[PDB]
């Protein structure tokens, strides 16, 4: 029942628990267990995990191998049967903009990321996994089910490789293999400044003592900042159009450019460091780089905690936001705040809201250009289209006046995201995320969904007719049913996206509690929650509690006409105001007074 573990990384940080501000790592949060929530450990388990062979093999890896006495379908087929559609007409969310897509992505990308086996190395390139489809040693391959159009195309299989775990480690035998989280539990913009020493310095502007995050020296937006280009090759973004050889964008989170409005959001949290900064600058003078970058920083994680935890956790949750997250009642060192494994699939929810087409608009919100919309699936990896295609400015309005994708049971995953993703090294735009995520819950070991069902204290359906009324949907359960055999089999990610929206909401009963229970635990186990006693003085977080996503775009572009309210479907422009009649970010209780 008890063990005494392994070591993954630098086994302590020694930790200075005088200093006020976060480490990068998120190490010496807690002072009683200083790892917890520390980037680069274990992803916590609010379950034991469950694999083919109790310690490390997913369940379908071995032919012969049940699940509670059936067969594992395969991921694909999961993926074509019940997360396809055709139609794209009727599919938008007409009370969500893009923009509450794109903030999902974001957190998300704040909070985990569990990288595939070995990101210190490419051996053994045999490949063989794409080329050959030949399951081994963390090659686990989506292979195609008979009746695929990808058979007749693209091979056999989409390649996969497993994730890394700890310890840091390719042959593992004893305990239940566990997946690292690279960044920080912390909701702390980790994105922006790297949840790693290297790469935090890296970003930094340090060539002069004005606490700034490098920029791009190659190219600027209407005299406004960029991110920096990540000068490695291979540059998937270079690869996408080798005439533009525009390569991705360097960030905190190495998945910045995997899309052109993620790419987006990463150079708005940018501007806004530097921004601050520069204000903070003036107002201290004295104050010397460190100073700022940290303070800027510190500013820059709260705005994150409060757009996350008063705009969007309440129109993801709805109904159910009380039930998980009451309000802050300050920080408690006994709560647990790493990312749950399962968190990481519960969050993927995201991949259902996301529409087929981006748009960039122009001041009067009307088509930029001739080629104003595209396909989502050119825009994968794509940093070009904003260095030479007009900048952010036209693709941020677009995530304003703009749809996220509804979830819906009968068109879950657009075929932008099903059928023609782009994965670096691969070449085609022919993957399928809906497929990956499956094959990824089997991975990581996921218990199924009435194991899940019970943790969250909800009816286990046993039979069709008991899914039906979960799901209520008699055609999605009898699909799922025929896929699956019992309700005990049925994947997490897709069972948990299955069941129909709670009031108010954008997920169910099950993801509202998963979800729900990650975000009580990263707030109340914060010791540095923008909202704890002695984080930020009282008048600061007057200050603070002022801030919007609204504000954020308009002092970060050139756009001059927002909506109040940027996560809800707004219309121009009958909802829109001017951004002079927005609440400003005021840093004077910032003002430092000293020899
Ligand atoms: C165009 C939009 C998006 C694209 C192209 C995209 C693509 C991806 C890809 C390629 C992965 C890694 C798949 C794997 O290897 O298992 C991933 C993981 C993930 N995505 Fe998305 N995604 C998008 C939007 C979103 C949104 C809107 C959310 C949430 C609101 C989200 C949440 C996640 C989460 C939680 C993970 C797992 C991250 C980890 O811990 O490793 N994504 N996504
Ligand atoms: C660092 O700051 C100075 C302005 O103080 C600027 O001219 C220079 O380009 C910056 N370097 C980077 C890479 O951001
Ligand atoms: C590549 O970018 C150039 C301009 O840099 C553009 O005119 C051309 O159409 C692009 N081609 C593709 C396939 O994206
Ligand atoms: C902190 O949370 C734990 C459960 O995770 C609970 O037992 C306790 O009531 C909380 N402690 C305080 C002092 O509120
Ligand atoms: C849009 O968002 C929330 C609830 O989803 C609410 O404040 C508002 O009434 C909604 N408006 C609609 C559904 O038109
Ligand atoms: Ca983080």
């Amino acid at each position: 029942s008890w063990e005494v573990g392994c070591g993954a990384p630098v086994p302590l940080v020694k930790c200075d628990e005088n200093s006020p501000y976060r480490t990068i790592t998120g190490d010496c949060n807690n002072r009683r267990s200083p790892a917890l929530g520390a980037a680069n450990r274990a992803l916590a388990r609010w379950l034991p995990a469950e694999y083919e062979d109790g310690l490390a093999l997913p369940f379908g890896w071995t032919q012969r191998k049940t699940r509670n006495g059936f067969r594992v379908p395969l991921a694909r087929e999961v993926s074509n049967k019940i997360v396809g559609y055709l139609d794209e007409e009727g599919v938008l969310d007409q009370n969500r903009s893009l923009l509450f897509m794109q903030w999902g992505q974001i957190v998300d990308h704040d909070l985990d990321f569990a990288p595939e086996t070995e990101l210190g190395s490419n051996e053994h390139s045999k490949t063989q996994c794409e080329e050959y489809c030949i399951q081994g040693d963390n090659c686990f391959p989506i292979m195609f089910p008979k009746n695929d159009p990808k058979l007749k195309t693209q091979g056999k299989c989409m390649p996969f490789f497993r994730a890394g775990f700890v310890c840091p480690t390719p042959p593992y035998q004893s305990l239940a293999r566990e997946q690292i989280n690279a960044v920080t539990s912390f909701l702390d913009a980790s994105l922006v400044y790297g949840s790693e020493p290297s790469l935090a310095s890296r970003l930094r502007n340090l060539s002069s003592p004005l606490g700034l995050m490098a920029v791009n020296q190659e190219a600027w937006d209407h005299g406004l900042a960029y991110l920096p280009f990540n000068n490695k090759k291979p540059s998937p973004c270079e690869f996408i159009n080798t005439t533009a050889r525009v390569p991705c964008f360097l960030a905190g989170d190495f998945r910045a450019s995997e899309q052109i409005l993620l790419a987006t959001a990463h150079t708005l949290l940018l501007r806004e460091h530097n921004r601050l900064a520069r204000e903070l600058k003036k107002l201290n003078p004295h104050w010397n780089g460190e100073k700022l970058y940290q303070e800027a920083r510190k500013i820059l994680g709260a705005f994150i905690q409060i757009i996350t935890f008063r705009d969007y956790l309440p129109i993801v949750l709805g109904s159910e936001m009380q039930k998980w997250i009451p309000p802050y009642q300050g920080y408690n060192n006994s709560v647990d705040p790493r990312i749950s494994n399962v968190f990481t699939f519960a969050f993927r929810f995201g991949h259902m809201e996301v529409p087929s087409t981006v748009s960039r608009l122009d001041e009067n919100y009307q088509p930029w250009g001739p080629e104003a919309e595209l396909p989502l699936h050119t825009l994968f990896f794509n940093t070009w289209r904003i260095i030479k295609d007009g900048g952010i400015d036209p693709l941020v309005r677009g995530l304003l006046a703009k749809k996220s994708k509804l979830m819906n049971q009968d068109k879950m995953v657009t075929s932008e995201l099903r059928n023609k993703l782009f994965q670096p090294t691969h070449k085609i735009h022919g993957f399928d995320l809906a497929a990956i995520n499956l094959q990824r819950c089997r991975d990581h070991g996921m218990p199924g969904y009435n194991s899940w069902r019970g943790f969250c204290g909800l009816s286990q359906p046993k039979t069709l007719k008991g899914l039906q009324t979960v799901l209520k949907n008699k055609i999605l359960a009898k699909k799922l049913m025929d896929l699956y055999k019992t309700p005990d089999n049925i994947d997490i990610w897709i069972g948990g996206n299955a069941e129909p929206m709670v009031e108010r909401g954008r997920v169910g009963p099950l993801l509202a509690c998963l979800l729900g229970r990650q975000f009580q635990q990263i707030r109340d186990g914060d010791r540095f929650w923008w909202e704890n006693p002695g984080v930020f003085t009282e008048k600061q977080r007057d200050s603070l509690q002022k801030v919007s996503f609204s504000r954020l775009i308009c002092d970060n572009t050139h756009i001059t006409k927002v909506p109040l309210h940027a996560f809800q479907a707004n219309n121009y422009p009958h909802d829109f105001v001017d951004c002079s009649t927005v609440d400003k970010l005021d840093l004077s209780p910032w003002a430092s007074r000293e020899n």
